[PDB]
């Protein structure tokens, strides 16, 4: 209730975390990834929902959210 942690582990990382609106989303944006049957682990850490794919980079994880964080 204090708050949401999501934690990913592995050998990097460089990331960037910027926000979204309409609707509130917070996007993680993950280098030196290519995108695995381990991202389901990612379920854990949704935030109305979490989604995660890939675009030959870099994996971007998307969080819908349910306030303002």
């Amino acid at each position: 209730d204090d708050t949401l942690s999501i934690r990913a582990d592995g050998d990097i990382a460089r990331y960037e975390v910027l926000e979204l609106a309409d609707p509130p989303r917070l996007a993680v944006d993950l280098f030196g990834v290519g995108l695995a049957t381990r991202a389901p682990r990612v379920k854990s850490g949704a935030l109305r929902d979490v989604r995660v794919g890939a675009h030959a980079d870099k994996v971007r994880l998307v969080l819908d959210v349910r306030g303002t964080m």
